[PDB]
């Protein structure tokens, strides 16, 4: 991969400079990988500040970026994300623009990986409170994103990260069994469609990572929803939380709760529960 960085626009390169990091602070370990490939080609990295203080990070290689249009899109994506600062939204540590090799994305290392795999792992013992807690953290990261007027487009348990402190980090912003009714038939995406996906995400949490709609095909989902059928209440899901889920799957997007309202409602439910193995 050889990208001509001189073909990039002067004004956009200037705008991206505050997001750029390079070999004077970042060591990429190209011989050691992270994960199975859902998040792409990801390597271990180490970022150092001016005094030599080391930070563990994940370095993603954008191997499909070939032309200057794609690099330009990538830059702006980096600009947008670098502004974001919330405990429940994954940080962008920086990006690398290189003359040789694919563009790179630098994120803080997430010890416990993604949320779906954490909750499916039978050696972990989250309580009902723990799972509600994880859902509450997702809602707050989504509340911040919605306040910044950003549409996620791919919200699901698999796309939320878990750090060493068990802080949930919403990620992969910027999957038909997760899509709102209106997204499936009009291809439109809004904060309200993110709300539907959050409902499915909550359902995944209470089932500890069960696959949604196991007995309906991906092409039969639209009609299933139009017949007024919904995901069944999980064994460990309390009735008030199941109500929240059903409200998230309202056929009319505008009647769905906002993330502000969801944080409020889930916060109330969460406090009624006792017993937690993973404290954030
Ligand atoms: C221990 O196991 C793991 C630890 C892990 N630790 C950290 C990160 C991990 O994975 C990733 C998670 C998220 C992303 N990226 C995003 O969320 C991105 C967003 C929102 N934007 C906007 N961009 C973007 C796109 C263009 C330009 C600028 C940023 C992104 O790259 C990348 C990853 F590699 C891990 C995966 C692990 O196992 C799989």
């Amino acid at each position: 991969v050889h990208i001509d960085l001189s073909a990039l626009n002067p004004e956009l390169v200037q705008a991206v400079q505050h997001v750029v990091i390079g070999p004077s602070s970042l060591i990429v370990h190209f011989n050691e990988v992270i994960g199975r490939g859902h998040f792409g080609c990801v390597y271990h990295g180490t970022l150092l500040d001016n005094d030599g203080k080391k930070i563990h990070c994940a370095v993603k290689s954008l191997n499909r970026i070939t032309d200057i249009g794609e690099v330009s899109q990538f830059l702006t994506e980096g600009i947008i994300m670098k502004d974001f600062s919330h405990p429940n939204v994954l940080s962008l540590l920086g990006i690398c623009l290189r003359s040789e090799g694919s563009p790179l994305v630098v994120l803080p290392y997430m010890k416990h990986g993604d949320l779906r795999n954490f909750i499916r792992n039978e050696t972990h013992n989250p309580t009902v409170k723990d799972l509600i807690g994880f859902g509450l953290q997702v809602a707050k990261g989504m509340k911040y994103l919605a306040s910044k007027k950003f549409v996620h487009r791919d919200l699901a348990a698999r796309n939320c990260m878990l750090d060493e402190k068990f802080t949930v980090k919403v990620a992969d912003f910027g999957p038909v069994k997760w899509m709102a009714l209106e997204s499936l038939q009009t291809q439109k995406f809004t904060t309200k469609s993110d709300v539907w996906s959050f409902g499915v995400l909550l359902w995944e949490l209470m089932t500890r990572g069960a696959p949604p709609y196991p007995d309906v095909n991906t092409f039969d989902i639209t009609v299933y929803l139009l017949q007024g059928r919904r995901l069944l209440q999980p064994e460990y899901c309390p009735d008030p939380l199941y109500e929240v889920m059903l409200k998230c799957w309202h056929p009319k997007a505008e009647m769905r709760p906002s993330f502000s309202e969801l944080v409020s409602r889930i916060s109330a439910i969460f406090s009624t529960f006792i017993g937690e193995h993973y404290v954030h």
